[PDB]
C-alpha cells in the first residue's frame, strides 16, 4: 500500500510540476496521471495558477509515490501530491484543466479515481472539455 509523506514547498512551477524540499533535499516533482495544457496553450495559465494556489495556501504538503518508477528522464519525481488532504492531482481533472495522462511505468494506483473525474468533467464540459 502507498504512503504519504511530508514536503515543504518551495516553489511552483506549471501545472504539473512543482518544486518541494524532500527530505531535506530540494527536488521538482512531476504530478503523476495528469496533462495540464503547457503554460502558451489553451487553459496553460489557468492550470498553473490553480496548482499554485492550491499548494501555495495548504498548510500540509504530503507526496504519495507510485509502486512504479519513482523518477523520470530529468530526475523528476513521480508522485500524487497532496495539499490539506486534497490530492492536487485529482483537483485538477475535477475542475477540467487537466486530461489523465497513459500511465507510465506501473504507476496507476489512482487512475481509475482520475478517470472517473473526469468522465464528470466532460460531463459538466468544465474547461479544457468546454
Amino acid at each position: 500500500k502507498l504512503h504519504k509523506e511530508p514536503a515543504t514547498l518551495i516553489k511552483a512551477i506549471d501545472g504539473d510540476t512543482v518544486k518541494l524540499m524532500y527530505k531535506g533535499q530540494p527536488m521538482t516533482f512531476r504530478l503523476l496521471l495528469v496533462d495540464t495544457p503547457e503554460t502558451v496553450e489553451k487553459y496553460g495559465p489557468e492550470a498553473s495558477a490553480f496548482t499554485k494556489k492550491m499548494v501555495e495556501n495548504a498548510k500540509k504538503i504530503e507526496v504519495e509515490f507510485d509502486k512504479g518508477q519513482r523518477t523520470d528522464k530529468y530526475g523528476r519525481g513521480l508522485a500524487y501530491i497532496y495539499a490539506d488532504g486534497k490530492m492536487v492531482n485529482e483537483a485538477l481533472v475535477r475542475q477540467g484543466l487537466a486530461k489523465v495522462a497513459y500511465v507510465y511505468k506501473g504507476n496507476n494506483t489512482h487512475e481509475q479515481l482520475l478517470r472517473k473525474s473526469e468522465a464528470q468533467a466532460k460531463k459538466e464540459k468544465l474547461n479544457i472539455w468546454s
